[PDB]
Order: structure tokens, then sequence, then C-alpha cells
């Protein structure tokens, strides 16, 4: 009686009935800006990436939106890395000028900004060290300034990849204070404790990650704080709210779709991108297809916008 | 704390966020097809519209998949009505004849076709008639044979718009007795006694339609029983199931979507299609916009196929 | 063994079983006002809708209510249009009068008012604008004081159409300060930015609306994002919330119903009205059966309030 | 914040608001028939209740469908009472001999058919009894004649009152067998073992009950227990299910009509309409106001039809 | 298969799987207490309800608490009635007098007290009138005090009857205040615009009632509005949530217990009794068996307590 | 006020709240056996994998079963292929071999069978070849013969991964008739048409794969679909059911299990083997780390079986 197999017969079928479909509008190019000009250093553990100088980050958004991309999100390589990192909020910092050039060339592209003390640190951590405890109040007063920092530049969206508690909510309260109540916020509600991280740690130049995060960051065997994490930052009042890893995290996606009626992002983070790049490297699976197979599976589980490396490479096939 | 707005700022977030998309692979062009050659017909009540000859719906139909459109569905004027409706399961009938033509020149476009005893009974009704009363089982009988006949001549779908009662499970006992169990069904399963279908009714020439069709089609007060309709023709066995009317009947699309686990069809109706372009005609509205809305609006209640007499406009538009 | 058809044998059945019907009850009648003295100019977009002098909408609101219909939504026509729009809270304005003149011929009435700054302004928009960008708490400061100068002229409710974040609880909070804590707030929650509303655009005379009104009013793409509108608006204190467009839009009607225990409006709106009024005299649909059943529609989908311009053409059929 | 007093403050916002509404066509009106010709006996226990001769029911029933009245209930009061009941499925039987006269006389009118052996067999139970018990399959086997019976003499509708298990199961397959696949079902699914049936008990002159039929129907103390039977019902192929008693059973109608997505009836009940009756008599209370507020009632709970020995009293305020 | 009756077989039977049973602990009886010394007067509307003096009141109790009941309501009926209705919160109140007589002589029984200006004012209304207007806020102020006048004698838990907005808020507040924090509150959350209440008013020899109660009382037509009163006053700190009337709304009771997690309270009220009473006086009913029963069906709703003036009787039977 | 932090503010903590946990019980280990003796060929695009001879398999599973592995799943590569693919059925086959052996030397072990004619056939498809179309009925009548085959060689369970329709109700039927009733059949419900079974295909050195396989392996964007396909797949009766691939699926595996109440399996297919193994050489990811956290992960989406080439090495680990 029953013959699914009936709407999989033809092409012709499978487009008609195909549930979810992916558009450049679902993705986001993530940019590393390091000081300097006219350079553009390839990132050994990640291929195909790229280290960018901000007259070279602006050239890059050019073709990044001629292809069809409307946001991006700005990481910052600094030239000092403090203690206090205080850096995170100079209005001079590489990261402001990046947002503040961008703006001024690109003005239709939307710039998220990472919010996170993780480059400007010298234990590699996303918050303040004291006696060995990255402290939780004190590094939020630094994240409220810094995403003030970003969107005194000209940001659109901050994006803060912490993992400190009440940081959505403060961070609210400091860009309403200071007349940005309309520069939205992307939380990242349900980080993980991922071991997928490498490759972005090295781009990054982060100084030696020191012990593990998983003091703040979730541990990958829960589900249901996930959705006490994310529920806690809608109500702080996040705009956006996103599940990190991703490939391996599609589930809590689908949870955090299903159950809270806000625009669902996700993160292909750079170990999963590494993984596709090094296995087609030695001609066991092909990359084209696997990079666009794993970014339908991300819009399957239910989210909106896919925070990826291959987001060029991907605009290009979707022309 | 909440400001929605920041979603909309800009179309770079707006774009980004946006839940739901029209594509070309949502659309399936209804084509109506009368006996000749070389001649094609304007439908006076429908602008835009045709009725074609079996050579010249050939010539529309590599248009048509040239544009990208994956689906078809086929509707025939006999030139002969008779009481009994024999001419639907004709082999050389017009129907079966434009299928056949259809399915050589075109292959990798989708014919589904229309069940229904409508346009071959002079009485005007989807079933036969006896004693004033539209009978069932009687017609059921007819209309395996009918889907069986469009089978044979070379259909992928068959799209039964009669409403009688456990006709799909019949059908799909009929199609699979005669080898054609990999032919779909495309169920009309909550088709309403709508007042809508008026510039659709003239364009197949369908003679005197009597007194109107509210014994066997549903009442337009009723939700709950729409649910209990698409089901028993989900249990019959059908692949895909269908709301008509349908704009103003989006409730049902999105309560069958939520509900049943099947893809969803909708048939955006003449009459609807008629107050378009009749409005626009007068300056009172912009055409384009208002008809690729309302193609927006039944993505975004739950559909997954329309089948839309502006099809080929909306396909120039997202080529 | 099931035969549903069995409930649509006789006109003694479908009545008996119906799920739902329309009333007068359910009938609000829009009304918009002109400055002068006994005078009546047709809307030539909308054929059947008026132009009323105070003097005449009075008149009119007498007919209205013989007729059994409850409410009537007040639109204001200007004969000075400020960059400011300060006459929207003008204690002399058009509007005002007419509320008072109405209230004081036909106390039983119940007098809902537009609270928008569109036909107030020159640049044809909800709110007050600067360098491009539409204000939001600039605007509904204003939008606070429009609504206390109705409730000072005697108004039951208030209906905001302007879109802005956080107005309703303002309003509640600026009507209950004012001792108009019975006076009601009939939110606009989920109005999408449609091309269906042409013909009110030209019946208020409102300049050119310069950009679209996409930084504000909703995607016709999103669903989830109307649940989080209609929430917001609920926790800020709206007694009564409503959907906008209506026809193309009676999923978002269901999932409001379904889900938020609050009396639910829905609008008929202008270009809804021409495309039924253009058909019909073109001879391709019937005007009555039309709007009856779309107002049908409306009622299925969840709705308890319908202002619709055909309400006194409904009324009358309903006697 | 929040007054819900507002929509409350005057009758045109309580009208507007109203969930619920009663009108004519959710009205049954029971009938009572006993042999003879041209008498009209008022039940002592019913005030306002007759029974009525076969030309006084045709009569009665030209006076309910002119009030608006779609559908009635027949009971049969036969002049003998035999112990296997066989009068019940008598072709000349004054229940068929009624069916056949109304239909002739008023045939846009709506007959049911009571099924149930109470007035036909002296012991004054639904079923055949032999040593006490009130067996089931025996009394299906009669009913299933009887059924047969009244669709044979023109009843559109039968309604098993008999709480036998599987009753409605064969009842349908008797009926398909003879050709009456087009005959409905409305089943007493839910049918309480109520004291409130004292006052219909004496009107039918059923010769003495015997011991009570807590054997079959449902203990007044089970809500969980009529889920159950109103699904195996539905299974079976009823296409109305009904609760029974009414005004103490809301909480059940109200459970039938959220889980099951089909038509519910209920029985406004004897002893319901003489209690008040009789409160009414000593002045107490107000007669028409509590017998319309409890119609309402049934409406609220989600009732869609309802046998209402007041149907006729209340067709004339709701005209 | 399935054949239900199986659990019906016989009583050894229908006991063990009887999902609810009514007990003492259900059962709350409403006193009224007028002013004088030995003399009690039977309500002539009510067979069976009498009008207790203090001394006589006391007496009742013990009869009361000796058969096994845990709580009483107390209504009071003043000497002097005045438009302030200043004598609610008379410290030497007829009212205040009972509890404190009571409370002493039988202490282990839970004394619930009427937080209603019903009897207190000459307009016959739950609030102050002024304009022809019932206030809302004006009201509560003097409903809190009336609270705290109770809870001062000794009460247990006050049972505001009142209707108006956020008094179970400012009573929670005004209580908290005054040291009783540990006073309870039983809400007359969905309290209707009953017809059903004539009995009672006759019964307190409230004056002339004037216009209905139409601005605060539910409609009787109301479901969705019953769920959002509930919630209200369950956020502004409720004990227990009742429903009123009861029998004809015990579709409301279900809801209530399904969705909020609290104690549920029902009313049978002064017509439902008197109902039973006139019927039974006719011989139309057997009264022990109707009351017994309309009593379990309030237990198969969902209530836990019930408001019974059959209490007594009631009790008797449950020995 | 909410601190999710403290639950991860130490090692203690973490453990104590850890909602998921891998253990040895939740791996199966996939083997691929060749024809001939003593020899094990290492896969070239999957390091650490091998090919086995029946003797170096028994080898293996003592060495498995030590370790504490419950289950493996057995892959059969034939020395000779057929287009009718009739060596899948003998009983002397290598599968067959493999099997008895590995059931007599370790007994206490799950032998899982493969039940697919990929490696079978010289097209390279899951089902027999035609006309270029890879036939359904024809297919499936030739795996009920090779599961009963499996069965009468030793096997526990079989596995079937072809993705025909109905296969498992007739396999479940086949394993019936031939007294088989207790052995299983874990369904491959859920299998996607994947571009990840790269390196399984050369390792199981299947002859060109012609075509991909869209007809009949689901599409990577449906969600919806996986519903419908588990559903059919538990009615026809299996005992567990897969969903396949893995990583890039876990949304698909939390909707099974929250939808379905039957143990849920499983693929950690061999592109994702690959993928971490290639990153792993270059020292751009930790192996053991990320493979591990892979395997939490899909216990977390509620896996409770898990395929997986890295089994051995997971369960050196949990000793
Ligand atoms: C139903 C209408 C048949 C009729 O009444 O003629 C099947 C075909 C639907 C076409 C919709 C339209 O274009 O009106
Ligand atoms: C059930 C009652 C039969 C009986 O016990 O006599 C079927 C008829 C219901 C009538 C309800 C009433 O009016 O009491
Ligand atoms: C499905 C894949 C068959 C094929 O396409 O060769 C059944 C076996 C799954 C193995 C998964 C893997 O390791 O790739
Ligand atoms: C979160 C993780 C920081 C770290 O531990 O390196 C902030 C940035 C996420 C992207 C990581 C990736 O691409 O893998
Ligand atoms: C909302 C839309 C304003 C506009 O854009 O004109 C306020 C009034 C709604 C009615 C519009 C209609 O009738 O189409
Ligand atoms: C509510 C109703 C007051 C009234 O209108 O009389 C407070 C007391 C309820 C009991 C009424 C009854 O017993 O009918
Ligand atoms: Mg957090
Ligand atoms: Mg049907
Ligand atoms: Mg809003
Ligand atoms: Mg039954
Ligand atoms: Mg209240
Ligand atoms: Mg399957």
């Amino acid at each position: 009686v029953h013959r699914p197999r009936r709407l999989r017969r033809t092409a012709a079928l499978r487009n008609l009935v195909q549930e979810n479909t992916l558009t450049v509008n679902d993705l986001v190019f993530p940019l590393f800006v390091m000081p300097g000009t006219n350079a553009v250093e390839e990132v050994s553990s990640m291929p195909g990436s790229f280290r960018f100088t901000i007259d070279r980050a602006v050239e890059e958004c050019k073709e990044l939106y001629d292809l069809g991309i409307q946001g991006i999100d700005l990481f910052g390589i600094p030239e000092q890395k403090t203690e206090d990192g205080s850096e995170a909020y100079n209005d001079n910092g590489i990261l402001q000028q990046a947002i503040r050039a961008i703006k001024k060339a690109v003005p239709e592209l939307c710039i998220m900004t990472d919010v996170a003390l993780d480059p400007f640190t010298p234990f590699g951590h996303d918050g303040l060290v004291k006696d060995g405890i990255i402290l939780n109040d004190e590094t939020v007063e630094v994240l409220q300034k810094m995403a003030v920092s970003h969107a005194e530049a000209g940001a659109d969206f901050v994006s803060p990849s912490d993992m400190m508690d009440g940081r959505i909510g403060a961070i609210r309260e400091a860009l309403d204070e200071t007349d940005h109540s309309d520069v939205g916020i992307l939380s990242y509600a349900a980080k993980y404790a991922s071991s997928f991280y490498g490759p972005f740690r090295d781009a990054l130049h982060s100084a030696p990650q020191f012990g593990d995060k998983s003091t703040y960051q979730m541990n990958p065997a829960n589900t249901e704080e996930a959705m006490k994490e994310v529920e806690l930052d809608i109500v702080e009042g996040a705009d956006i709210v996103m599940v990190k890893p991703g490939l391996a995290y599609l589930d809590i996606v689908w949870r955090t779709k299903e159950r809270f009626d806000v625009p669902v992002a996700i993160y292909h983070v750079s170990g999963e991108y590494a993984m596709v790049k090094a296995a087609a490297a030695k001609g066991w699976i092909d990359e084209d297809r696997v990079m666009m197979e794993s970014l339908l599976c991300m819009k399957r589980a239910g989210a909106d916008i896919i925070f990826t490396y291959y987001a060029k490479e991907a605009a290009k096939k979707l022309r």
C-alpha cells in the first residue's frame, strides 16, 4: 500500500517534495584580522583559510558580498596580549579598525563581531584568570566595554563566544545605555567544550590555552542543560542563539528550533572543516559533495544561519 | 529589553533570518488541453491562461522545463460529453495523447494528471448522476479505469480532484493491479465547496454545473473535518495531499503540515488568480508583487507544492 | 466503513455539524473621516468605500448600528501634515471630533480608534523619520499622547497599527496614568509588510510613502516571528491581538488562537477587497458569494473580530 | 497591567469577543410517537412534552421545521411488548409509520431514529434478558434489523442508545449490506448509568425497568473510560458521537471534542428538563433564562448537536 | 476483541476500576449568619437551607464537624446596609462574631469567609457603585480591609466572590502586611454571570440587584477567558481557585485541573439545589440519587472541594 | 540568580550531573570478511580497518568479546559477482561460513548480518537492476532468502541496509516461516543518499556503483520523511531501527528516540572515520579525543547502539 520510493523515482519529484534547501542567505563568513598592511597568511591547519590584514579584508568583503553573502564574523588577533585584556576595548584596536574600514567600503554587509577575551590574554581563556579560576562577573564587565567598542566602530551584531553566565543580559544593558539598542546580539548560547576547536586556536595564534575549558563550556554529554542555557539567554534578550560545534551537535539544534521561536545559528567549526579537507587531500572523500551535504544537514536540523569557513566556496556553487 | 526590529534593520539581516523562501521547485503549472492541431485559445476570465493543442502543449512544456519547472498538471477538454463519461478512460483520448506526446518530448518533467469526471459529463459534476444524486462508488469505479488509463499513457502522478469517499485506496488498488505501483497519487484531500472556481469552470467549458457541489465538497466552515478527510486519504496511501482552495485556506494547510508528516500540496485557484489580474488592470494593485507575496504566504503556511497559473511568470522572476 | 459524505448528504445535516458560523457580532466597520461638512467621497480604488465628513459619519454610524454592528475603527485624514505629526494628539483634531460626535449620537457603539502617524506626516510612515530611519522610541512617545487624546474624546478602544517595539506597554502605562485603565487596546500584533495595502494608502491621501516599511513591518515569509511578536504584546497588556493582512494570512491566525487564550482579530484589507470588487466588475466571480465565503474562512481560522469594508453589506445579508 | 473587565465593559464589547453562540442549527427535537389517530397526551413528569399520534407528529414537524429546526429524534411507543422485542423491526410498526409519514410531508428535515429495545420489551431494559442478564450479541443482532427497518422506512440517521459492545460496527455492516451506506449513525458513545432519566421512563410508558442498568451503562465516576468507549465507536464508523446525560457531564463533552475530530452530540435529559420546569413553577428560577444558559453551556463545552425537549421554545427565541 | 462491559459485569468489578469516589473530605458547608439570638429561618426558595443566628451556627458547626465536615463558608447578613459598605470591615460585625464564636467552640474546623460587598450595600452589587458603574479599584480597597477583618476574628481562609480585577493579589498584600501570611485565599477565579443564583439572593435578603452583573462576571459562553482569569489569580498567589456555577460548568473545571497544578474548588449553586428539590417535591426525580450523582460528577470533572448546601445530607450518607 | 557554571566548577560536580555516558555495551564492531585463509588486508581509505579471512575473523572476535564488545556486524566480499546476486543466499557462501565459524568459537557474542545486494552484484547497487531501474519487490524476494540463509548459518540478528520498500515486513514473514521467529531485525530505517560512504565502498571492493542511489536512499534534506520511513518499519516489526549516516544526522536520531519507543541504532560511517583519521595524521586534531567525543555525541542524541569502526579502540579506553 505505502511505497515511499514513489517520491524518489525521479529528480523531477525529489525537488518538488524536498523539505529543505540551502541558500546563500544562510551563510556567514568568519574573518580573522591580523595587524599589518598587504599580507595574507594561510592557516597551516585550515587549508583555504587565511589571516587578513585590514586592507585585504576590505577587498575580501567585496568578493564575499558580490557572491551574495550577507554577514561576516570578525575575529581579532592583537599585537599585544595582556593579562587584563584591555586591548579588547581599545578604540584603535585592529578589530575596531576592521569594522570601521569594512563598513565604509561595503555598507550593505552585516558585520558581526566576536566578543571574547581568548586571543587578547596570555592564558588563552575566554575570561580573566586569577588563581587558576576563570572569573565570571569580572570578565563580563570587560565584555561589556568590548561590545560597546564594536558598536562604536559601526558593528551591526555582536557575537559573544565567552560562555560566561549572564553576559548577554549585561551586554544588552551595556549596549542600551550607550545608544546602541539597535545593535543586535548573537549569543553563543550552547557552546560545548569540544576537541574540535584545534585548527581555530592556532589560526588566532592564541597563547597556550593552559587548562581545559570545562569550568564554563558545556559537557558534550548534555542535552537538557543546553535547553536551560538557551532560555536564560532569550530571557536576557538575545536576538539570535547559536549552538556550537555543528555537525555532531545537530540534535541540540533541532531541540532549540522546535522550542524557542527564535532564529537559530550554528558553527561549522575548524575541526570539522579540517576533517573534510584532510580526507579529500588523501582522495578518500569528495570535498565539494561532503561540504555541501553537511551544510544541508544543518538546514535540515533547523539552523537558519551557518558560520562556515566554506561559505565563499558554498556561495560560488549556489550562484 | 526585547527589540524585534533588530532583525529587520537591514536587508542583510532580513535575508539571514528569513524563515521561508519561494523556489522554482515549489511550482506546478496546470495545463489545459483541447482537441485540434496548432491552436491557443486564451481564457476570457483568466487573462494569461490558455487552452492548448497537444502540439502547442509540448511547445509550452519545453519552455516550462527550461525555466526550471519540475511538474505539470494536465486537464483535458473532450470533443464529446457522455452521461457515463466513458471518454475519460479512452486510450486515444486527448488527455492520453497529451501525456504520451509530452512524455516523449520532455521526459525529465513530472506529468501529473487530473482524475475527475467534471469536463467529461454533461451534468458538470465530478461524478455520475442518477436521480439528482452524484453517485459515490459508481463514480470511483470509473475513476479507477481513468487513473489506469493515464498511467498507461505514461503519467507519473495522478491527481484525483473528485472528492468521492475512499477513491484513493481504490485507485491505489487499481494502479497496483495494472503494474503501476510506481505511479503516485496526489490526493485533493481537503477540497472545499468554494465559489472561487468560476474562471476554471468556463476554461474547461464544462457544461452547466447544475446545483452546487456541497454534497461532496467540504463546507468552507469546517476545520476539524479536513483533519478527518486527510487522515483517511493517507491511510489509503496518498503520497501527497492537497488543500483547495489556497489563499483563504492557509490555516488548513498549516494544520495538515503540523500533524501528518506527508508532503503538502495546495491549489492557487482561478478565482484568486483572476482577482489579482482584474485589480491590477485597474492599477489598484501591483500584479508581480501580490502574486509573489501570495505564493510566499503558501510556503510559509507549510506547503511544498503549489499548483499555480502564475507558475511560468514566477519561474521567470526566480531565474 | 468510513463515509464522510454522510454529513453532507443534505442541507439539514450540513447545518447541524457546521463547526463555525459568521454573525454580525464578528464585524467591525472601518471609517475614514475627512474634514468639512456634508461631503462623502468614494475611494476610486475601493468601490463602495467612502471618505466621511463628521456629520455624515454620525449618520452612517446610525445605519451601521441599526444593522447590528457593534464596533467601528476610526481613521483620520488631517488638513495639515507635519514632520513632527503633532496634529495626531490635537484635541480639536478631526478624528477627536468624530469620536466625540459619534459617542454622543450612538452611545451603544464601540469606538475603536487608529493609533498611527501614517496619514499625519509628509513621509507617509507609521513613525517619525530622522536620517531615513523610522524611529522607535521617539514615535511611541507621540503614540502615547495620541491614544490619550482618543480616550479623552471618549473612545472605547485604541488600535495601534504602527508596528513599533513596546508601544502597547507604553500606551497601557500612558492610558493608566491618565485615568483610562478602562479604555482597551487592540494591538496590531503581527502586521506584515504587504503589497495588499495599496487602495488604503490612496484612501487616506497619505503623501508618498517613500521607502518601503520593511524596517518594522513583518517579513511575509515568517511564522515563528509572529508568535514572538504576539506574546510580547500580551505580556505588555493587550486585550485583543490582530493579524494583518487577512485572507492569505489565515495560518498565522490559527497559530495565534491555538496558543494565546486571547480574543483574535483580523483585517480584511483594502487589496483583498479591491480584488473581489474588480473581478466581479468583469463578471468572473460572484461578489456576494466570495465576500461571505472569505469572511467565513476567517471565522474558521479562529478569528473573533473582522475589520472589513464589506461589514455593512455583510450585516445586511445576516439580518 | 491586566484588566479582563475591559472586554466586559459594554454589550458592544461582550458580543464581539463572545467565544461561543447558540443557533437553531444546534438543536434536535426528540419526538414521542404513540399508536392511534389524533391524540396528544402530555407527560406528567415533563410539562411541555407530549405523546403524539403519527398525524399530529407530522403537524408538529411542519411547525418545527418552519421555526428552523433541522433534525428530529423519533421514539416509538408500541401497543404490544414482547420478550423477543420483534415489534422493533416490524415494517408496519408505529415508529416506521411515523418515519414514512414525516418524510413525505416535511422532506427537508433530518429524521434520526432511536435504536433501542427499551420500550419494546416488558423487562424495560435496552437489550434481551435471559437469566437476569441483559445479553449483548443477541441484542445487537436484533438492533441490526431494527436499524435496517428504519432506513427502509426512510430514516436519515439512526441513533442507537443501547450501550451494547460493538453494536455500531455491526449496525454499519448491516446498513451497508442493505444498500443504506448513505444512512448515518449517531452513537450514544458515552451513555451513563444516570438517575436523571426518570421523566423519560414514564413518558414512553416502558414497563418496570427492573434492576438498574449498571451492567452496560457507564459509571458516573468514570472519565478515562468515556475516552475508551468513544474511540471504539469511531473506529467502528460512527459519524456523530454523543455524551449522555448533558449538563452534569460537560467535562466529558469537552474531552471528546478536544481529542476525536468528529461532530459531538449531547442529550439534554428529561431530568434536567423537569428540574428547570419544577423550580420555575415555584418562582425560584427564571425558566427562559436557565434553559437558554444551560444550552449555551453545552455549546461552550464544545457540542455541535443538542438533543433537547426545549428545542421548539429555544427556536422561537432565536428566531 | 474489545468488550468494555467486562468491567461492569458485577458490583465487585465496578468498585475496583472506579476512577473517582466522593468523600466527606470533599465537602464544604455554606452558612448564612443573620443577627439575633436563638432563631433559625428556612429559606423559602431553598428548602432544607437555613439562616442562622450566631449561637445556632455554633451548634450547627458541632453537628457538621461530628459528621466529618472539614470546612465551612460563612456569609453575613447585616442589620444595616450602607452605600459605602463599611459594615463589611466592622470588627463587631455579625460575620466577625460568628468566626470568633465558631473558632472558640469548634477549633478543628476550617472557617472560610466570603469577601464580597453584595449583601452589605443597597445596590446589591459585589462592589461600590458610582454613576451606575461598579468600581474596580475602589472596591478592592474595601475588600482588602474586609479580608483583614476576617483574619483578625480568627478565620482560616478568605473566599472573595467579588470578581474584581487583581483583588487576589491586593488581598494577599493586605493579609501579608497585617501578620496573616498564614491565612489562605480561595479565589472565585471563574465566576460566571449566571441565572442560577436566584435562591441565594433572597436567602441573604440582599436588596434589589438593580442592573445585571455582566460588567465583571464572566460570559456563560466563554471557555478561553476562564483560563486567562485563573492564571492571573495563581500568579497573584491564590492557594485554591474556584469555578462557579457547578453542574453546567464541569468543562471549565476539567480545563482548570488539567492545566494549573493547584487544588480545584466548585460551587453547587442555589439554583441547581432548588432544581433538584422542586422536582423531587413533584415526585419526578429521586432527590438522594440526583444530589449524590451530581456531587460525584464534580469529583469526576476534577474538583477537590465542593461548596454545597447538601453537604450535611451528603455527610450523613457517606458515614 | 541563575549560575549554570556551578555544575561545572569541578570534575566532581560535572560527573554527578552528567546526563549521558558512553559504555562498551553501546558498541557494535563491523567486520569485513573476504575469501581465503590467513590473510588481513588493510583498507587504504580506512586506516585501522581490515579485510579478514574467516579464520582471522574468529581471532578478531575473541579479542573483541574479551574487551567487552557484545555485537558484530558482518559484511561479505564474494569471489564472484552475478547479475542475479544468487551467491547472497548460498549456504556455503563466505558470509555464511564466517557466521558458522564465529558462532562456534565465541557463542556469547551477538552476530548481526548485513542484508544487501551491494557487494554481490556487478552494478554496485543494493538491489537488482533491469533497464537502469533498481527493482524493489524483485530485490526483496532475494533479500528474504538471504536473511533466511544467515539465520540458517546461526546469525542472531539481520541488519537489512537495502532501503527497499516493505522489505522488513517480508523478511519478518520469511524468517517466521522458516522457524526463525527468534532471530531479530535491525532495520536501516532512515538511510540517506550520502557522499560519506566512499571509504566503505572500496573496502568491500563493490564494482562500479554506477549512477547515484537517490531513487531509494533518502534525501539528506528530509526530516519529516525519516519519521514516515521509521514508522512503516516499526509497524512491519523491526526490533531495532537505525539512522545512517551518524554525526551529521543526530537530529534524526533525536526525533526517532523521542517518538518511537524502540531501541535506536546509528552508523558511524567510513567517511566520518576517515575524516578523523586523515586530520589526525596531519596533527590538526587529536584522534582519541575526537573519536570519543563524537561517540558521546551519539549517545546524547539518544542512540543505544553504535556501529563504529573505532569500536575496538573505544573498548580499550573504556576498559
Ligand atoms: C476542483 C474544481 C472543479 C470544478 O468545480 O470545476 C478541481 C480543479 C481545481 C481548479 C481550481 C481553479 O482553478 O478554480
Ligand atoms: C437512554 C435512557 C433509556 C432509559 O433509561 O429509559 C436513551 C434515551 C435518553 C433520554 C434521556 C432523557 O430524556 O432522560
Ligand atoms: C549503506 C551503504 C552502502 C553503499 O553505498 O556502499 C549500508 C552500509 C553502511 C556503511 C557506512 C560506511 O561505513 O560508509
Ligand atoms: C569558541 C571556541 C574557542 C576555542 O576554544 O578556540 C569561539 C570561536 C569558535 C570557532 C572555533 C572553530 O572554528 O573550531
Ligand atoms: C496598516 C497598513 C498601513 C499602510 O501601509 O497603508 C494600517 C491600516 C491597515 C489597513 C490597510 C488596508 O485596508 O489595506
Ligand atoms: C456569587 C454570586 C452572587 C449572586 O449573584 O448572588 C457569590 C455567592 C455564590 C453562591 C450563589 C448560589 O448559591 O447560587
Ligand atoms: Mg550561558
Ligand atoms: Mg476523501
Ligand atoms: Mg510588536
Ligand atoms: Mg460502546
Ligand atoms: Mg479575576
Ligand atoms: Mg523503509
